[PDB]
């Protein structure tokens, strides 16, 4: 019924960083770092790998801050997003042919250019709030109905 993805924020004390990815799923939208989790692999150990083949960074200590659930209406599987956060990284961000990594400072965040279920959500990851979210798309530009929850064990 659903299929496992990660989200990874590099979330430091004044600012975080994003990417821009430049073709596939969410394409010209400033967005974490993430992908499908893969047979025989841990959801944190996905996360992990996706934010080094996306932003070039290694990550040690993934925290876990939230689930979201997303459904796009007329597509059969919904996605089933867990989301990390960290501010402990090595390396430096890498532009692929991929992904344009960049910081924002945090009163500087794109939600204009970002996916709009982010605006909901971004505020809590901001506030070191735990979540459990659901968002059903039409397409990828409109939220139909969404609900979003603060939790304590995500
Ligand atoms: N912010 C946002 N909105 C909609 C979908 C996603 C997503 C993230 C990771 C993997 C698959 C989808 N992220």
């Amino acid at each position: 019924a659903s299929r496992l993805y990660t989200l990874v924020l590099v979330l430091q004390p004044q600012r975080v960083l994003l990417g821009m990815k430049k073709r596939g799923f969410g394409a010209g939208r400033w967005a974490g770092f993430g992908g499908k989790v893969q047979e025989g692999e841990t959801i944190e150990d996905g996360a992990r790998r996706e934010l080094q083949e996306e932003s070039g960074l290694t990550v040690d200590a993934l925290h876990k801050v939230g689930q979201i659930v997303f459904e796009f209406v007329g597509e059969p599987e919904l996605m089933d997003v867990h989301v990390f956060c960290t501010d402990s990284i090595q390396g430096t961000p890498v532009e692929s042919d991929e992904m344009r990594p960049c910081w924002f400072q945090l009163d500087q965040i794109p939600f204009k250019d970002m996916w709009p279920d982010d605006s909901y959500w971004f505020p809590l990851l901001l506030q070191k709030k735990k979540f459990h979210g659901y968002f059903k798309f039409q397409g990828q530009d409109t939220i139909l109905d969404y609900t979003l929850r603060e939790v304590d064990t995500v």
